[PDB]
């Protein structure tokens, strides 16, 4: 695997001892694989071990399952920015299989979202600035793939998580498996058209295959929309091919409840028909820098 200027293989991720690994709790699965709490320690009793998540491979799998597995770890590895999770090593010797990730108490983004939607017995749970310093987190994350010539090709807030629940929370960019697949098959391998994330995928993306990173700046605006909206799926009254034939013939979302128009505007920039229209991460942040400067955007109450 290559990064940057630079490739790695197994062999660059430090392989922690199994012995040195405790499972907590469990803290939930994707399509293939359990995330887990956990504690590592080489040390008994170790009164301060390093608390970490535990993603793992599921023991009935194919070779390719396995390499997928590997170059999920390689990828993490790579990258060095606050805004992605960390990968704290591997337990790869040992079965099942282990990676181990900078833990994110505050969950998925997505869920985040929905369960601290203020509401009469959680009247203040959550303010616009929250809002704004997530995207900006999520903002800068995707700048740093920019640069660094990465496309994600599946922003989402499914895919980002949260340092804690509460203020200080820090937004990041978590699940790379889009990315994993078309790095290692050229193409989203164990999916299918049921399977793709049509709902935030420009229209040269699902009509031509072409990604580039103007697809995760489309794809950026319907995160924002996500955050925004307090977690409601984006185009909610449509299916997946709705949203294409709607999307392509012009088609976007309408601003979500309450929203700030300097935000929706931001949204409405991202997803411009042609890639070239669309702003590019640095552009985006200052863009979102700017809302966070404007009273008026911050003093906008989120609907209860």
């Amino acid at each position: 695997y290559c990064f940057a200027g630079k490739t790695s293989s197994i062999s660059d991720l430090k392989e922690v001892p199994r012995k040195n690994i405790t499972l907590i709790r469990g803290l939930g699965h994707g399509a293939f694989g359990e995330v887990y709490e956990g504690q590592v320690s080489g040390m008994p009793n170790d009164p301060s071990p390093l608390q970490v998540a535990v993603k793992t491979l599921p023991e009935v799998c194919s070779e390719q399952d396995e390499l997928d597995f590997l170059m999920e770890a390689l990828i993490i590895s790579k990258f060095n920015h606050q805004n992605i999770v960390r990968c704290i090593g591997v337990s790869l010797q040992s079965l099942p299989r282990f990676i181990l990730l900078e833990l994110m108490a505050g969950g998925d983004l997505k869920s985040f979202l929905r369960e601290t939607r203020p509401r009469p017995s959680q009247p203040s749970s959550l303010a616009m600035l929250d809002l704004l310093h997530v995207a900006r987190d999520i903002a800068c994350g995707c700048q740093y793939l920019e640069e660094n010539h990465f496309i994600h090709r599946d922003i989402a807030a499914r895919n980002c998580l949260l340092t804690c629940p509460g203020p200080g929370r820090v937004a990041k960019i978590g699940d790379f498996g889009m990315a994993r697949d078309i790095y290692r098959a050229g193409y989203y391998r164990k999916g299918g058209c049921a399977m793709l994330p049509v709902k935030w995928m420009p229209p040269e993306a699902f009509m031509e295959g072409i990604f580039t990173s103007k697809t995760d700046t489309w794809s950026f605006g319907v995160l924002l929309w996500e955050i925004f909206s307090l977690g409601y799926m984006p185009y909610p009254s449509k299916s997946n091919q709705e949203v294409l034939e709607f999307v392509t013939s012009g088609g976007r979302m309408d601003p979500p409840k309450n929203c700030p128009g300097p935000v929706y505007r931001i949204m409405t920039q991202c997803w411009q028909h042609q890639p070239e229209d669309r702003p590019n991460f640095a552009i985006i942040l200052e863009r979102i820098e700017y809302c966070t400067q404007d009273p008026d955007v911050i003093n906008t109450a989120l609907p209860i």
